[PDB]
């Protein structure tokens, strides 16, 4: 009812422990825009918790492409085909308010427009032309260097060069 306007509501802090071939390569932490994208950010976020019986954890990252980015998330057919999120099979594209600026960003991967799942992608460079097409609602505070070592595994194609798993996954604090 009265003129108001609200502060940022609290962004969660997640996590994915890494592991290449299969060897501990280390934890990317990132925080999650729920003051932007709360619909979205709340989908991974139980998604790294497990927290409604299903998600992120032993899931791989199964398209990396160097200079561009590195997508992951299938946790129910694990061929780079599936995923739901908590809402269900499909969800709605939230808001295009983030842009994809630089890497280190998590936005969701579709097949079209409203077709977000748990499929989602750490960019490695400014893929603008993506804007307007993925939600971006995330960042990578730390690790960096680990998804540096992801990329590493990719293929002009996508097919990585090992396996590249989220060992372990969840939510800080």
């Amino acid at each position: 009812g009265e003129p108001i306007a609200k502060k940022a509501r609290s962004n969660p802090q997640v996590y994915m422990d890494i592991k290449i071939g299969n060897k501990p390569a280390g934890r990317i932490q990132m925080l999650l825009r729920s003051d932007v994208v709360p619909m979205t950010a709340e989908n991974f976020r139980c998604l790294c918790t497990h927290e409604k019986g299903f998600g992120f954890k032993g899931s791989s990252f199964h398209r990396i492409i160097p200079q561009f980015m590195c997508q992951g998330g299938d946790f129910t057919n694990h061929n780079g085909t599936g995923g739901k999120s908590i809402y269900g099979k499909k969800f709605d594209d939230e808001n295009f308010i983030l842009k994809h600026t630089g890497p280190g960003l998590l936005s969701m991967a579709n097949s079209g427009p409203n077709t977000n799942g748990s499929q989602f992608f750490l960019t490695c460079d400014k893929t603008d032309w993506l804007d307007g097409k993925h939600v971006v609602f995330g960042e990578v505070t730390e690790g960096l260097d680990v998804l540096r070592q992801i990329e590493a595994q990719g293929s002009k194609d996508g097919k990585p060069k090992q396996k590249v798993i989220i060992a372990d996954c969840g939510e800080y604090v």
